[PDB]
């Protein structure tokens, strides 16, 4: 039996599924610790930018979990992604420890723009800016990539980098009560929020796990962007971004939630 994690229903993905919008033909790069082979995922390819870890398999668990929120297959097992037919690419920029350099991240962004990705999902935020990171976010954007980045988990009233850059769509996290998760960074530049607490998804070892963080919120938005792209193949990254913000569910404070809660079914109708 397939279960639908609460965040998946919270964003109204199933209603878009019923209308035929599944992410078909949309290319999504997961910039994270890698993605492990799993019965509920279909990995199309990828690259590793982590010295010493040449494989795109996941040695941490984070990248596999993020991937599942985006595109766990719609079938009789496991979970269900926002965009179950999306074309998933594993872009390993974080080593098994869960950390990486500004230069491996930057190389992963360049990779996405150079290989025609439509969406790039970045889970890690840094407290300090990086001219290298900023260049990479701009380059991917000009090559038509929608860069979706986590706001960060410090609980502070300002957002991490690269989420803070103008060309990155910054995503915070809500809890099951639609309130701001305690750790979710907010403030200037926050574009939207999605579920980030108690998120069940795919995990190495052909299993499932629940994790918390802004990196769990991010894939919900990347997945929603893939449904919009499928519905509107001629739209640009900027059109998609603006349409997601415009169809988001207002939660109140723009400081805490930006445009509000992503709504996959309102964005894709
Ligand atoms: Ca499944
Ligand atoms: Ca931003």
């Amino acid at each position: 039996a397939q279960s639908v994690p609460w965040g998946i229903s919270r964003v109204q993905a199933p209603a878009a599924h019923n209308r035929g919008l599944t992410g078909s033909g949309v290319r999504v790069a997961v910039l994270d610790t890698g993605i492990s082979t799993h019965p509920d995922l279909n990995i199309r390819g990828g690259a590793s930018f982590v010295p010493g870890e040449p494989s795109t398999q996941d040695g941490n668990g984070h990248g596999t979990h993020v991937a599942g929120t985006i595109a766990a297959l719609n079938n009789s097992i496991g979970v269900l992604g926002v965009a179950p037919s999306a074309e998933l690419y594993a872009v390993k920029v974080l080593g098994a420890s869960g950390s990486g350099s500004y230069s491996s991240i930057a190389q992963g962004l360049e990779w996405a723009g150079n290989n025609g990705m439509h969406v790039a999902s970045l889970s890690l935020g840094s407290p300090s800016p990086s001219a290298t990171l900023e260049q990479a976010v701009n380059s991917a954007t000009s090559r038509g990539v929608l860069v979706v980045a986590a706001s960060g988990n410090s609980g502070a009233g300002s957002i991490s980098y690269p989420a803070r850059y103008a060309n990155a769509m910054a995503v915070g996290a809500t809890d099951q009560n639609n309130n701001r998760a305690s750790f979710s960074q907010y403030g200037a530049g926050l574009d939207i929020v999605a579920p980030g607490v108690n998120v069940q998804s795919t995990y190495p070892g052909s299993t499932y796990a629940s994790l918390n963080g802004t990196s769990m919120a991010t894939p919900h938005v990347a997945g929603a962007a893939a449904l919009v792209k499928q519905k509107n193949p001629s739209w640009s990254n900027v059109q998609i971004r603006n349409h997601l913000k415009n169809t988001a569910t207002s939660l109140g404070s723009t400081n805490l939630y930006g445009s509000g809660l992503v709504n996959a079914e309102a964005a894709a109708r």
